[PDB]
DNA sequence: TGTTTGCTCTATGTTAATCGCAGAGCATAATA
DNA sequence: TATTATGCTCTATGATTAACATAGAGCAAACA
């Protein structure tokens, strides 16, 4: 189909998640949602893509689960992030 | 919508496309493609939407069709170009 | 979550998907939906989880996208199928 | 991450147990299948509403059993199963 | 009489899962 | 040579509900 959004013209809802896993290092499904305001349903489906690809792993701390970046994760979250600013500088 | 995929971890084709328009001034259809590495079809319907919203404008400099950013698009470009550095600050 | 539903009283949507991948090898999300009569939206929702948990892997050559079971994938399957063969067994 | 209910549902065991036994207390089915009690009732609450099982209060001893409509569904769903298993080979 | 021990089911909030609609990424066939 | 239509894919996420855990609470026979 076509396009219609004011929320994600430039940044994906994923970027807000990976970034918040840098600022906080490790977070919880619910928690990510709140201090990012990205809908919970969206967060879980994304952290799930991150789990599969290895950018994140979970720490089941009791009745709760915690999602945190990895070597590969912190890597992408950093290097690929540079590409962001390396082209944001030019403007 | 199909916002974030594999090809697009951080930025949408809208990003690479608008930016490239700030860079080149007025690129054509395929031009934005070859540069941004984004598949043509994706590009063309994002431009179809940029026209719709008034961020881009059709231009007839020759037989072919070139695309430039309106000031409205530029205001969007710059404006959200800060939510990129801002959020990234951490 | 919601595991037991009017449509899933005994088997879950996973039970059907995994077994389709078993029988078929590689399959498109659609295909799996079309063969299990499980709504598509339910299908990727669980594929996406099977990817996270490393039971399933994505194979895509540009347009065509497939999904196969990993090795823990075929492991989970035969182990689950066991808890089942055992179930109905004790039921007789 | 419902690694607890991957192929089968809590409903699957609850019913299958009430076939093996016919009569059981809520606390019984729960203990005897490793299913949290609060899940067992909420399920029995549905099983009663859809009329698949029925209550029986002989004093302060409450028991649950399948209706005819229950065993019907029981041995029926167990067929969608029986079907699915063997087709894997 | 009343409190305790103990069993039972009820009230219900948090998270997680079914699965629906409106996207949107992109490839190809169709059309200007 | 480029745009739109067509259509198959996955995504964004919201509505409904289940899984199950915390805190009741109806109410038995057993202490004090």
């Amino acid at each position: 189909g076509k396009i219609s959004t004011d929320k994600y013209i430039f940044l994906t809802p994923r970027a807000y998640i990976i970034v918040h896993l840098l600022k906080v290092g490790k977070a919880k499904a619910s928690e990510i949602s709140e201090n990012t305001q990205i809908p919970y349903q969206t967060v879980i489906q994304n952290i799930r893509w991150l789990l599969a690809e290895g950018y994140v792993v979970k720490e089941q701390k009791g009745e709760e689960i915690y999602y945190k970046l990895t070597d590969k994760g912190k890597q992408l979250a950093t290097a690929e992030l540079e590409k962001i600013r390396k082209l944001v500088e030019v403007v």
